[PDB]
């Protein structure tokens, strides 16, 4: 057998056989990891409905883990995709592996994308999916005191504003940051090591971040606004507990150290691990490869023990 096919097989077996005899078409292309090859976790239940906010609707996908009772810990996810792409469709299965063995209610929230919509666009999205869904957390038998919120890149990026946010409107409490390789910004005038070092040769260049910078910025003013690089914001002091995830071979590396940096100068609890031999958005390799699926779901671990 070819080395990956072999690899992925094991990966895309690991689940046995659905009884095929009693499936519907439905639920099988909901969950089939054909195409794209990508394994998708099995969980309670899947809803998908829409989030009405002033000017705007935002559609949403609620993930409820098998055997968990409630109340149930939630983590409101915000996917990654450089505030250009992705949606609920391309983080189906990242959700599915942070509610299965994070244990959690995770609520997938497709904001709006730049250029179509600039810069704050996602911002205020991803409080208002916050605010509507913490409002809301009867509906969902949520435990109000451990909603949490988090996201892979620029998804990181959009949690760990919205917790600044949060903590400059009043509300609602967050009880934790799962911050995936985020996007939380840095100084142009002091660019980490890794920017420069792992510019060029894995997935996510200088020449596409200053492209996706283009699309979802206005101003060059806004590369330094703590709504776009939360490492700046002056005041830190007080937000919720997070857990940053880096990976060696990103460009981003460095950036989600300086983060967890920024955190605990600010005396917020901070927990960050760097994955050695993995690259920037290694979520999106889930079942495929063997050091990117381990790595998930050690992340979805330190959710679970986070909300426990």
């Amino acid at each position: 057998l070819d080395p990956v096919i072999q690899q992925v097989l094991d990966q895309l077996n690991r689940m046995p056989a659905p009884d095929y005899k009693h499936l519907s078409a439905q639920q099988f292309r909901s969950q089939q990891s054909l195409f794209p090859p990508v394994k998708k976790e099995p969980v309670a239940e899947v809803r998908e409905f829409d989030m009405d906010l002033p000017g705007r609707t935002l559609k949403v996908r609620m993930y409820r883990p098998e055997g968990v009772e409630p109340p149930y810990p939630a983590l409101v996810y915000y996917h990654g995709g450089s505030w250009v792409v992705g949606d609920l469709e391309t983080h189906d299965p990242v959700c599915r592996v942070l509610a299965k063995d994070g244990r959690a209610v995770v609520f997938s929230v497709d904001y709006r994308l730049a250029p179509e919509h600039k810069f704050p666009a996602a911002v205020e999205d991803a409080y208002d999916a916050l605010q509507w869904i913490a409002e809301r957390a009867a509906d969902f038998h949520l435990d109000p005191a451990r909603i949490a919120v988090g996201g892979d890149s620029a998804g990181g990026n959009l949690a760990a504003v919205t917790s600044i946010l949060a903590k400059e409107r009043g509300g609602p409490a967050l009880a934790f940051q799962l911050l995936i390789y985020p996007s939380t910004g840095y100084d142009p005038a002091h660019p980490p090591a890794s920017i420069e070092e792992n510019a060029e040769g894995y997935l996510l260049t200088g020449g596409m971040m200053l492209w996706f910078r283009d699309q979802y910025l206005n101003s060059l003013e806004e590369l330094t606004h703590p709504w776009f690089s939360p490492v700046l914001y002056p005041d830190l002091s007080g937000l919720p507990p997070a857990y940053i995830a880096t990976a060696q071979y990103d460009p981003l590396r460095d950036v989600g150290k300086l983060y967890a940096e920024a955190l605990n100068k600010a005396g917020v609890k901070v927990e960050i691990e760097n994955f050695e031999d993995l690259i920037h958005g290694f979520a999106q390799f889930y079942s495929l490869s063997p050091g990117a699926t381990k790595a998930l779901v050690r992340i979805a671990e330190k959710l679970r023990d986070a909300l426990a």
